[PDB]
C-alpha cells in the first residue's frame, strides 16, 4: 500500500508483538519448571489488529495472526521459535525446547515472517525453522523478523 498505510500497519504489527510477549513470557517459565509449553497460557481477546496468540505446548513457537485491518487472510502471521543452547558456557549448537526437561539456560527468540527461508541466528549456531509457514510480509514486519 501507500507509504503512510505501511506505517500504519508496521506500528499495529509492533503493538502486536507485545501483546505476544505475554505468550513468550510463559513458554520460558513453562521451560524452567519443566512443564507444557502452553501451560497457563490463553490467547488475549481480540483486538482491532491482532486475531489470536496461540502457544505449541510441545515447541513453545508461537504464531501471532494479524486480522485483515492489518493484512489479508493468509499473507498475516509472525512466528516466534524459542531455542536453547546445547550447554551454558560456550555454547556449541541451538536446539528446540523440550517438553519435560528442565531448561536452566537463556532462552533466545527468533522472529520469522514471509520469505525468512533460514534462520539468522549466529554462532553458538542457527535456530529452529517455524513449524507453520509465517506470511506477514516482511516489509510489515520489524527487521529482525526479515529475510
Amino acid at each position: 500500500g501507500s507509504a503512510y498505510q505501511d506505517y500504519l500497519a508496521r506500528s499495529r504489527v509492533g503493538e502486536g508483538l507485545a501483546l505476544a510477549a505475554s505468550a513468550r513470557l510463559a513458554v520460558a517459565e513453562n521451560a524452567a519448571s519443566g512443564n507444557g509449553f502452553s501451560g497457563g497460557y490463553v490467547s488475549p481477546p481480540a483486538t482491532r489488529n491482532v486475531d489470536s496468540i496461540r502457544v505449541d505446548d510441545d515447541s513453545g513457537q508461537i504464531v501471532v495472526a494479524f486480522t485483515t485491518r492489518v493484512a489479508a487472510a493468509g499473507a498475516n502471521t509472525l512466528v516466534l521459535v524459542p531455542s536453547a543452547p546445547d550447554q551454558a558456557d560456550t555454547p556449541t549448537a541451538r536446539v528446540a525446547l523440550s517438553k519435560g526437561a528442565v531448561q536452566a539456560g537463556a532462552i533466545t527468540w527468533e522472529c520469522f515472517a514471509d520469505g525468512k527461508a533460514s534462520s539468522s541466528l549466529p554462532a553458538p549456531g542457527a535456530g529452529p525453522l517455524p513449524t507453520d509457514a509465517p506470511t506477514l510480509a516482511g516489509k510489515l514486519a520489524p527487521p529482525e523478523c526479515r529475510a
